[PDB]
């Protein structure tokens, strides 16, 4: 390495910064002796970090309070983000230690003029720094990095002298998961880089997503040296996916070919998530690409303050700066000339617009500044060590004249001081720091069309999980110009009345919506299953909620019921035209039956025949006391018996007072059978019919219907017997044709049941009570009309 | 590095082998100057590999057909599975190139420079060594590094290997998992460069093949007790019986010991190639925890004369090999506490150094050494004018450089002692077959043995690369039944799936298919919808056909209707069939025999129409039952109604015979007009009454039938009005009274069956209609002919 930044001093430090983005991308066939690689691109941020470190060292050497008489030198080389260059620089650093503490088999002699460094500033990448630390751990030389946040460097078993001044990015995955949870999504992507920074950083994110039940569509890995095949495959995978959110864990140059290919293919409508590595890189954030990476949300560190730095940055000159060997190359790259046209030392560094001269926040430079002062404070603590109170064995103390690397590492292990801003800086036993992570968004400046970063929130690491992040949605512009929150889900959420259904070969986050069948209802949206038991209710047409069932039965409240009751009471009134108001019964001339008894009985007999029809009307169980367990046969057992005794009285004169006792004996069998039935045998009722539809049915199904059939058959047989007995003498019309019309009156009763048997068998709306009551009422009207034909001839 | 194996020569080769499994674990507080670490336990497999390399070098140096005038030396250090120890050896190897490349430094010229370095046994150690060796373009060949991270040529330029990569092993394990009926498995990996890269591919394959993973954990050799306890608790609190392990011997040893201490059984263990045959875990005392373990092994090789060279090791005569002094002490438990002598036997003590059945890593080392020798021979034997360098130039064997050796090694193709061809790929990788082994218990020795139960191919198409013999696999060491490892039992027939919240797709519930649809396959995603003409079974297994009821003639009610119809036909033919004498008969008032056969055939046609009314609407394709609706209401009644018309005409006052056919004319023309206006159709839908399909008839403009019935009723009413004043007096065989009584019977029959028409049992409207028609016709014929059938003549 001919180019170097070397300054002499009593104590020598080591530094490694990236000045070039990469090396020549050429393959060697090894046909001849290989040569060293050559740089292709130039970096300006590394020069800024180098200048900041030089300024910090100079301020240390210019502060008598920090160090009275100690002068510190430095040796800085270039890495170019290459493992080989950093390994060569580290080997050159540890040559004095290598010749002495190593290679004991053979005698190795070297010049004493070369100095020995006490510490080496770590590299930027997480892979190069890993190799540098692995090689440095043999000699116990401390190494402090400023940009490595990989977890693989946190293992103290493999690395013993590695420290970092950048907060660990393990909380970055948690913050991204919380961001995804806040803007509720379930379909996301995953793109990482094949290195030591991307692969370990995606496992934690995937674990957090799985813990939060977040589905991942595709996961891909990219690299800077990959050719067109992998880039095309990744582009095809991205295009063939419906995920609108992509998580990217990569660097600037690593992601540059993918961004260029996407821009060439004009792929838009995607959301880009940026980590701290590439949230502010100038290689990706360009106006020409603003239509592909617009509205990008990224992570950034906490800004620092370095007084007297802007003025120092303008003092660089390629002629009066002999200590710095990179000034000439920086000048040539900035002014784009040779030292084609000749260039003198009379330009202005602030004319050309380059990132070296303009900046908004110093994060990595502040990290290097803090590391340099941490080393200075460790040296000061070594100098100020008091006898009798030390960190070595038996209370020993070190000598400032002869300081070894292991003593510096031991003193750096237990370090605590105050920052220039009043903060407290100390090193944890894992060699890691804790700091805030900030959220930034990309916007377009209307003035000159330049990409700018705006703060729209922050992440806290000193609070309990759940409320560690704050965000302001009103200041976030999605896709660069859109304000509404984009919709990125595998499928639409199920609405009310629909349930979920599995699709074969698909994850849990993807499903289908299926309408629930009858009898099932669901109120909450996206319900796993619908309620099955409506608690004696019915499912609605839309299955939104439950509906109470309807009770349908014959009642007097309905117009049909009130009309039937009015007809019944009218019939009761029409049989009271003699019962209620009676004509003279003494020496009655119209009827030969002078005696009031056995003839006045027919009045209240017909009254009971009419009144008994009111048992069937209304609900069977409407009243508790009047539950009417016997309902059917009571009407028959009295009315048929009265008809039979009347027919017997009529026939005794023609076919054939002890008659009153004689008529009752024949009908006594009906009454004793009914009394046995209605008391000894307790009838029941059927509460609900077959429980299928929303229309419920109530009915009174008397127990032991065979007894009812038997008693009806007995009554019919007795009626037929009396009809047959009356038939033999009804042909001859005598005595006001009395016997001639009773036969027709009771034949009306017979033909009522003949004409209403299909109504008994089948009825509309389960109204067997209605047909029964109308049949018995019509029979009662017929009997009443044809039983009092003698009164219409003569009033009295 | 005082402990080393050195032999000088014209050409020097480097080598690294693991002689110890690790180093002493102690924290450094930096109170004083740190000292070098020490290795605690000895290893015999690394010593066997070193002996194999020495034997190969000696065989090459004692062969005239290979490098006849060249002498080969070696320089081998110790690694102890430590990164720092290997880095020290790597730095010592590149001491000569340090002055030439870096930066002045003066060094003695007596020290030689190695041209090749044998790769390390580990993965991260090999990566660290190759990172430093790549600067000087020094070729390096490894024998046990199978990590994919070494397959990147951009970072590594002088790395070669003779072992298949881990991608094939992961694919084979995925195929094994897919072969068995398991979908709920675990995952355990080691925090190193061998385990983590070897689990991403396996997880991707499992996700592609629709395989769920229960838990994933990382373990390490230096992990404390808390991590081990957490891993054990996670494993115990799981329902998975199959566990995938990607770790080495010492890495997995603490976890195995902790599991044994807790006496955890009933688990299926899958072993990677790294620990499928390690003696640190395969112990009888742990057998009841690792019984029936399936592991992967490579293809063994044959090295004639190896055992004889192994059985002649001596700590005194082996001046070149300085590692025998410690090996003798370790294998005999002595030192040079009880004093020892150089007269013991090596065969006696049972050690893995001499007790072995196959050689896999040693064969790899032999192949690597022979590949290097073949490259050197090709360098020596190259002819001018056809060299691979620029302008056809060829190198000189007197002065050889590392880059030339690497270039010739990149293009290598030779043959083995077993008649096999060995080449090098563009990435320096090799391919080979795989073997599957199972762990069994010796019946008398009591030790763990390996049995071959199958193999995996790499030269065949996808899906036809694995062969498994189930008749030799013994699960759990003694069990025979195939283990069952599923999240939940599969749904039976007629039962569909149901989702559980916050659970993977591999876990679900079984819910019975509701009524109206069926599923005839197990683990059905959804219940298949039944067809229109089929209904779901009681058990919902499949669909069943429905039934149709149409009052067939074979029905008891149908045959009853038939028997009444034929009885009526016979009774009416008793009068019509026989031509009884009607000469000067006084039964009929009219002398002419006409106006009597009219009724006789009208009743017959009415009976025929009533009989034809029943049956299917489409029983006969010639004509539908439509006339059965019409004529039965006009031909049956109006022709009979002619007698009532003539008798009312007589009461009002061969001349009126033609004047009483008008009613039939108007009724038939109205029927024809209705039929042509909107012919009746047939309704065969289910009408949402029930699941049973019913057949019925529907006609447009149904009010026409009501109007026809109303016209008939009005005609009968006007007949009653006309005959009311004539029926009071009885005369002429009481014909008027009997006709009035017959028509009253007709009215009472028509109005008696009104609620049956309104509602009928079983939707048998046709049965009600035919019953009413027959009853009315029978009463009519029995009552109008009351005096015409009382006496035959
Ligand atoms: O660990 C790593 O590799 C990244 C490197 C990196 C970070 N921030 C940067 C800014 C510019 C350039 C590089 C970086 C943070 N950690
Ligand atoms: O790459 C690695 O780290 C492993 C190391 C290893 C393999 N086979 C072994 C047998 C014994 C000891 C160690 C090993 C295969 N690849
Ligand atoms: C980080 O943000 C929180 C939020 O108030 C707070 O602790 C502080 O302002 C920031 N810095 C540190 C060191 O916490
Ligand atoms: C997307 O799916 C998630 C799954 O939990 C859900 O919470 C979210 O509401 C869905 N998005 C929309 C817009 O409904
Ligand atoms: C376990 O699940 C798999 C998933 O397809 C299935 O093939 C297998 O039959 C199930 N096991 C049993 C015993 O049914
Ligand atoms: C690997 O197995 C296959 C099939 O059994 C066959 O090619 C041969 O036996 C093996 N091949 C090699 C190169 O050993
Ligand atoms: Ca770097
Ligand atoms: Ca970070
Ligand atoms: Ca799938
Ligand atoms: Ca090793
Ligand atoms: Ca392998
Ligand atoms: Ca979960």
């Amino acid at each position: 390495p001919d180019q170097r930044a070397q300054k002499k001093g009593d104590i020598i430090l080591g530094g490694l910064f990236p000045i070039h983005f990469g090396v020549a991308a050429k393959d060697q066939d090894l046909k001849s002796r290989p040569e060293s690689v050559e740089c292709i691109r130039y970096n300006f941020r590394g020069f800024r970090w180098l200048q900041a470190m030089i300024f910090a060292i100079e301020e240390i050497n210019s502060s008598p309070a920090l160090l009275p008489n100690l002068t510190l030198g430095y040796r800085i080389f270039d890495t170019c983000n290459t493992v080989s260059k950093a390994l060569e620089a580290t080997l050159s650093f540890v040559a004095q230690n290598k010749i002495d503490s190593l290679n004991l088999d053979e005698f190795c002699n070297c010049s004493e003029h070369i100095p020995s460094t006490i510490a080496v500033v770590g590299a930027t990448g997480s892979g190069v720094s890993t190799a540098v630390a692995n090689l440095l751990g043999l000699f116990y030389i401390p190494q402090v990095s400023y940009a490595s946040s990989s977890r693989l460097l946190s293992n103290k078993n493999q690395f013993k002298s590695f420290l970092r001044t950048i907060p660990n990015d393990e909380h970055q995955a948690t913050a991204m998961a919380d961001i995804i949870e806040y803007f509720r999504w379930n379909w996301v992507g995953t793109i990482a880089a094949d290195d030591d920074y991307g692969r370990p950083g995606i496992e934690k994110f995937r674990e957090e997503a799985e813990e939060r039940d977040i589905c991942i569509d595709f996961s891909e890995l990219i690299s800077q040296y990959s050719d067109e095949e992998e880039i095309q495959h990744v582009v095809e995978v991205i295009q063939n996916s419906t995920a609108k959110v992509i998580v990217v864990f990569s660097s600037g140059p690593d992601l540059e070919p993918l961004i260029k290919e996407i821009v060439r293919r004009n792929i838009t409508g995607k959301i880009w998530l940026a980590s701290e590595a590439w949230a502010s890189s100038s290689l990706i954030a360009m106006p020409q690409y603003f239509h592909v990476v617009g509205g990008t949300i990224g992570f950034a560190l906490k800004a620092g303050q370095i007084p007297g730095f802007r003025e120092f940055l303008k003092k660089v000159h390629p002629r009066k700066s002999v200590h710095n060997g990179f000034a000439k190359e920086f000048w040539e790259e900035t002014f784009n000339c040779h030292l084609r046209p000749l260039c003198t030392g009379d330009e202005n560094i602030s004319s050309v617009e380059t990132p070296y001269i303009d900046y908004t926040h110093l994060r990595i430079s502040y990290n290097v500044y803090l590391a340099v002062y941490s080393i200075a404070h460790a040296l000061q603590d070594i100098y100020t060590c008091l006898p009798g109170r030390g960190l070595f064995t038996n209370g020993s103390c070190a000598d400032i004249k002869k300081v070894e690397a292991w003593q510096v590492l031991k003193h750096l292990r237990h370090l605590n001081f105050t920052n220039n801003m009043g903060e407290q800086v100390t090193f944890d036993e894992c060699g890691d720091l804790v700091g805030n992570y900030s959220i930034i968004n990309w916007h377009l400046s209307p003035e000159d069309g330049s990409i700018v970063f705006k703060e729209v929130g922050y992440y806290n690491v000193y609070a309990k999980k759940g409320e560690r992040l704050f965000i302001n949605e009103e200041k976030i512009l999605w896709s660069g110009f859109s304000r509404e929150v984009p919709f990125s889900n595998c499928s639409r959420d199920c609405l009310a009345g629909t349930r979920k259904g599995i699709i074969e070969g698909e994850p849990t986050c993807c499903f289908e919506c299926v309408e629930c069948p009858d009898g099932e209802y669901s109120d909450e949206t996206d319900a796993s299953a619908c309620n099955k038991c409506p608690d004696d209710f019915w499912s609605n047409e839309n299955h939104t909620s439950c509906i109470a069932k309807e009770i349908e039965f014959l009642s007097w409240t309905e117009p049909f019921g009130i009309a039937l009751t009015l007809f019944a009471v009218l019939g009761i009134f029409l049989t009271a035209f003699v019962l209620g108001v009676f004509i003279k019964f003494r020496n009655t001339p119209i009827v030969k039956a002078t005696n009031r008894e056995l003839s006045y009985l027919l009045l209240f007999s017909l009254l009971c025949c009419f009144s008994s029809s009111l048992f069937f009307i209304g609900e069977p169980q409407d009243w508790t006391c009047r539950l009417r367990q016997p309902a059917f046969g009571i009407s028959f057992v009295l009315c048929i018996s009265c008809i039979l005794v009347k027919t017997n009285r009529v026939l005794l004169v023609f076919e054939a007072n002890l008659q009153f006792l004689l008529v009752f004996l024949c009908t006594f069998m009906q009454i004793v059978i009914c009394v046995i039935w209605l008391y000894t045998a307790p009838p029941s009722s059927y509460r609900n019919q077959e429980l299928e539809d929303e229309i419920i049915f109530i009915t009174c199904h008397e127990g032991s219907l065979m007894a009812l059939g038997f008693l009806i058959g007995y009554t019919c047989l007795l009626a037929a017997i009396c009809f047959f007995f009356a038939f033999k003498s009804r042909k001859l019309p005598e005595n006001f044709n009395e016997a001639k019309f009773i036969t027709f009156s009771m034949l009306i009763f017979f033909i009522v049941w003949i004409s209403f048997i299909p109504a008994y068998a089948s009825t509309y709306g389960k109204f067997v009570s209605a047909v029964e009551v109308i049949a018995i009422l019509a029979a009662s009207f017929g009997l009443l009309a044809c039983i009092f034909f003698n009164k219409i001839y003569i009033i009295l």
